[PDB]
């Protein structure tokens, strides 16, 4: 397999980061983050709000 990810957990994420109107938002989103790390390191990558996409290549 070249993709051996959950997609139950894929869709139970979308379920998830949808709703944010509830407290489970921030806690059940980033243990199903968990389940699929491939999509926990994209957004612990782009650091949620902070902007570190600076490379020394922009003019």
């Amino acid at each position: 397999p070249n993709r051996s990810i959950s997609p139950s957990a894929l869709q139970d994420l979308l379920r998830t980061l949808k709703s944010p109107s509830s407290p489970q938002q921030q806690q059940q989103v980033l243990n199903i983050l968990k389940s699929n790390p491939q999509l926990m390191a994209a957004f612990i990558k782009q650091r949620t709000a902070k902007y570190v996409a600076n490379q020394p290549g922009m003019q």
